[PDB]
């Protein structure tokens, strides 16, 4: 055992790795959307902007994963990270609901985690996915609500105006 | 075909996805490297943030591969990131050989690319190439190569202190 | 032979005299679109400014390329610069796909300006084009199939409002 | 007609036409001597910078005559811009003198359209000529001819020092 | 071989060795040149320091040839550097003349070997030749000229005053 | 005679282009040193500093002479710059041995040098040397001496952990 290791189960060990390549596959669906709408028959900066941007976020959440598994003994095990279910998204609104969909699951498996670590009486691993993960993923999941109902109202993606002004007004 | 697309072969473009694979396959190891000299029993932090300098670097190298995709009119493809082919590495010496390895390996493929452009008569590509690729690889073979020189010289692994200093003076 | 000359092909040194007629000739054209935007029953005063923009960049590099002449020991002879194929244009969607197709024209020449120089073997004039002609003419294809696209979604020129908040937003 | 147009005569307009490929003209056979002084073999930098900045002002001078057809309703017919009578210029002397006879046809042309606009009651267009054009070009002229005459004093171009003192201190 | 070395053949790196010596015979050169100039029965400080600053920077080009040299895990053997032609040169105009003959030399040693470069597909080594020494000398040859043309013109070195003035003007 | 020639010596003037020779050689055996320990073998940039320092420094030793000579009114005759007795130098410790015997050998040559201006009653050459190289000489040979010693009682080169820490403080 790990001279730093206390309190730390192994499932709790084994949970955190898997939410590490969770994180990263995120990071991974995020680049994928980033890059779709950078093609030239999309052309949506904003949209390209907000996805890299969330992809480097949910790069920096499985690094500090993987500080919190090394500050607690624990030893992190790397997995294949896979390809997103699609490389041709079809839309600013589909992408919304695509990562509104993909940040649910992210929050279902912290909760599921959060649920492990109160299970096995480990205060300080609930404490740390509170402070950095639960409002995190709440505001995040909020904020692509709002996007998705804004660019279905706007008429998206059968109103071509409606993405083009979203990406402008809201993401620009 | 995009209208974008002009003098850009379809062998080219799937060079440059297997290119960015190979990119964020890099940073993937990088990002194992960095995480096992953050563990209680290693703790050198100077070669963990090295690593995780070259981890970010190549995920740049890799987003920049996507860009050119784009703008040249190619579809980007993305496939599972394999994982590292070790989860722990041994010392300060052996990461850095390892990491030597890896670049020669990235800098192989980029010469083949190279070499698969201006068969096919693409100069923006080998241009593209050239100016941010090759010159990158060679500096960064050259720098590992220094740092496994000093490493072996001083001992490491065997001489504790080697790693130790080292970490401090050359990485620091 | 001019004092300073050297591994200068006259094959070269002819079609550089004829790529810098069209740079001239791009330049032509683009300003013609940039007076066409500036009617009192067109009033697109971003487009106009986009296009006189890009009139000047076309002069620029038709001065680049006589700078190019001269500095290898050519000589420059110049030749009528044509007027543009048409002098009313009909929106801003179809300025923009001319010049989409004009830039891949230019671009398609440079193509073939640097195949003759790397068959003449004159390094130093297939890099001068690499480095300062072929990565403008792909960003500036790539940009400009950004706008047809974003034109074309929004709905011009059917939809008048598309082209006036095209000209506000993007080009503003 | 134009919902703008108003005391703009069909001649006024057709003159502005071609007074706006004049000025072009001008400013082609300006970037011709401009190049020629560039020439390893003639080497006068100051003199190459000179007719360079009369290109740029002669093209600034065909704009703003494009602003002002749009201004009043007229149509802008662009034409071919012919290639200068010259390729090879003989001096700075000889550029000189061939300058001034290009600004004197210049002017003759531009009183010719004052005449017109005059004669068909036209104050705006006589104003807008006097204001910015009329005024240019004789300090123009009066410029050129103070040129050729201190050239032809200090001995050009049989004076092998006449013409690079001139560029030194006049044109430097 | 080094741990470094990747698609570096063995003849690049003895051309590259031989343009070292090239490089730093030329610095040699060059400051045999200053120091002519700086002679009491001379006495052109320009014309001494336009050449002694050209001694230094072919002194960069020989150290950063020896830079890459060592980067591509090749070995710097170096050799005698044999004095120039002359120790008395003529007067300015036949230095300049001599430095034009000069720079083509090493132009054309270097166009040699790219060629080379190209011939052994060592992309790295020709777009490094491409990108820091091509440009240079074309500019330096295109420099040079424009230097003997004034000179030939202003009638030196017969005219006094010719070399004098050059000095003070162009040179100072 | 030059017209500023005045007590100067023809042996004075033949002792002083030999000297010049001397530290011109003295440059190139620094810059092979600095090259050496740039090599990916050897990895130690302080000390490939260290000796590009003085081999800048030995190059302006040579000019200042060149100054000299022709401030005295005697001629410059440049010789062939020997090359160093070997280009694989073996450590850092030997490198420093090496200088040190070098600069030793330039000091003696100095002292016959200023033995000869004496002997010809020359004291302006007699304080030149004084003033400007025998002084820096004895700096030079001292600092040489501690660098030795240091490293001798550091173990070098058989530690190899000595020449890394003496690179990094005394030559950092």
């Amino acid at each position: 055992p790990s001279q730093v290791r206390q309190n730390y189960h192994q499932d709790a060990e084994a949970a955190i790795n898997r939410q590490i390549n969770l994180e990263l596959y995120a990071s991974y669906v995020y680049l994928s959307m980033s890059c779709y709408f950078d093609r030239d028959d999309v052309a949506l900066k904003n949209f390209a902007k907000y996805f890299l941007h969330q992809s480097h976020e949910e790069r920096e959440h499985a690094e500090k994963l993987m500080k919190l598994q090394n500050q607690r003994g624990g030893r992190i095990f790397l997995q294949d990270i896979k390809k997103p279910d699609r490389d041709d998204w079809e839309s600013g609104l589909n992408a919304m609901e695509c990562a509104l969909h993909l940040e649910k699951s992210v929050n279902q498996s912290l909760l599921e985690l959060h649920k492990l670590a109160t299970d096995k009486n480990d205060p300080h691993l609930c404490d740390f996915i509170e402070t950095y993960y639960l409002s995190e993923q709440v505001k995040s999941i909020k904020e692509l609500g709002d996007h998705v109902t804004n660019l279905r109202k706007m008429g998206a993606p059968e109103a071509g105006m409606a993405e083009y002004l979203f990406d402008k007004h809201t993401l620009g």
